[PDB]
């Protein structure tokens, strides 16, 4: 769905990876300085070390067996190599059938986090379910206030409590109150200042041990923001988070606006995290399930 | 497919649009004047005041760097930029491999949901899939009546429930007898008055939220119906249903016999929501999958 608006969106990204190799292998033979140009693009577009090798020794390999000797050819190739890496993390969320279905949300704030709760909270809406907001942020009294206004405007209820409360008391009020309310659906935003990386951990820790005493299964979903603008700063994010708490979800938002796109293949080529959705605009609809399937269609399309 | 037909149902608006702007440019030169009449021209065939902005704005643009005096010589940018608009909601409607594909058709009664329906269902026959119908408009009994008469005639299985009874167990009702009968597609229709004693939007939800118990995926499309004859207020009810359920496609019917063809281009810009189907005629071939290049051809064609 919206198939176009996602290779609209891929723009940027598209002038180095997918599409933007079709110049760097036009009128080109297969010989080793090609791979180490393609192997610098590659770096250039933030595709991560380890995932480059993996890439070129595989492309290589395999226009081997081939006995390719024409590089147009290697495009085919290097779209099924890298479709390969993304269909590894292909699994959509799936949040029916509980009572409810707890969505912890972590990241560090400016990556999109908040937008991307009011996202989903109205996606959610849009299918039926009642949703549920926690506001775990409590030292960030503006944000808790935009909130609740935002829950105002959209008929969701925003569970909150006084600056600098207790995060695992609010969002154990939230469970409780969503019990009682037949909610479908609760998601809980976090804090997001990694400066003492120590006391966030022991924080997320702090919440989900609560929360287990009253839902042995709750989070049902432990989930990441990250921007792939920030390139490799969002694969060290999730490797703190994936450590200390055990990520089930990642959302990469803000694919349009950056040049930076390998950094979706570096993330799920280390991590093997899925990626449940990609944010590629402004619209709710530009929080979009991720499908490796259309992403590499639509980063290989021929423009 | 059937271009000499598109070509001729476009007749009406092709007097402002398109190919009766060569009138408009024919021995003149290019100034603010002629930027004026242009925008005029384009409001009073409903493309937009947005969307003719960005149209007068781009085109301004575009012809000053490349220094053009010629009026005549705006037509090939507009054609262009016109079907840059149509181009970015070009995208097919793919209803294979599912156990249904379950297609969700909301909007408001008259619009042409019903008829729609019916060619789309004879669509995917002639294409060697079955297809079953859900009657979802329950408490509009003649309706309910017509379509069981349709599904007899036409070999078409159709679910329906006595009058006044709950759209979201008529729904589920055929999502299961769709899959016990291997039904590759389930059509549903819906309710369409807005008056708020009958709770639309909040039945819609209802109806996604039962067919999700069933298939997590479903339904697979949500497909406004609206009416080129309507003018803005095919665009006002897009934003209505867009907003409370959220839109995968657009089937935009009656462009013919109507000179307010701007519309799709409001209803494009706006939205970006993929229009799958234009209605163009009273034959099944007359419900067309939209392709935006030849639509701009028969638009543009002298
Ligand atoms: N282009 C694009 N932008 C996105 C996307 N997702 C989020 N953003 C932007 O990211 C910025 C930060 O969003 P938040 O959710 O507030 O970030 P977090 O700090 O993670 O949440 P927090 O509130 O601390 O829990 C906002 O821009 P500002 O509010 O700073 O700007 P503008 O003023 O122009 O709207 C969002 O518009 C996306 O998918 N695409
Ligand atoms: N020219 C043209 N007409 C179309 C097109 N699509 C639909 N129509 C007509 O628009 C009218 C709407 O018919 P319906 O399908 O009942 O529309 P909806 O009311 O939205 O469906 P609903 O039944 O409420 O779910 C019908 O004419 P009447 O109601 O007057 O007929 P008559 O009344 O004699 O059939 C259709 O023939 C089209 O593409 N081109």
């Amino acid at each position: 769905g919206f198939f176009a608006r996602l290779k609209r969106s891929l723009l940027k990204t598209k002038e180095n990876l997918g599409s933007g190799f079709i110049s760097l292998f036009r009128g080109k033979k297969i010989d080793d300085d090609l791979f180490e140009e393609l192997e610098e693009q590659l770096l250039i577009a933030d595709v991560g070390v380890e995932t480059t090798r993996k890439i070129i020794t595989n492309l290589t390999e395999g226009a081997s067996r081939k006995q390719l000797r024409d590089a147009e050819a290697l495009y085919g190739l290097l779209k099924e190599e890298m479709g390969e890496i993304l269909a590894k993390v292909d699994e959509p969320l799936n949040v029916e059938g509980k009572t409810p279905f707890v969505i912890l949300m972590v990241g560090v704030n400016g990556v999109g986090k908040t937008t991307t709760i009011g996202k989903l909270a109205r996606q959610f809406e849009q299918q039926g379910k009642s949703v549920m907001l926690a506001a775990g942020d409590t030292f960030r009294a503006a944000a808790v206030e935009q909130l609740q206004v935002w829950g105002q405007r959209n008929n969701i209820p925003v569970i909150a409590q006084h600056t600098g409360a207790d995060s695992a008391s609010v969002i154990f009020d939230a469970i409780q109150a969503a019990k009682a309310r037949n909610i479908d659906v609760l998601i809980a935003d976090t804090a997001g200042r990694l400066q003492n990386k120590s006391h966030l951990m022991e924080e997320l820790k702090k919440i989900v041990r609560v929360m287990k005493k009253l839902d042995v299964e709750a989070p049902h979903e432990v989930m990441l923001t990250i921007d792939a603008s920030t390139g490799q700063n969002a694969v060290s994010q999730a490797k703190l988070f994936h450590e200390a708490v055990g990520l089930t979800g990642i959302t990469l938002t803000k694919l349009d606006g950056t040049a930076k796109g390998g950094v979706i293949f570096s993330v799920a080529d280390q991590f093997g995290i899925p990626i449940r959705y990609i944010g590629v605009g402004e619209r709710i609809e530009d929080l979009r399930p991720f499908k490796a399937d259309d992403f590499i269609e639509a980063l290989f399309a021929r423009e």
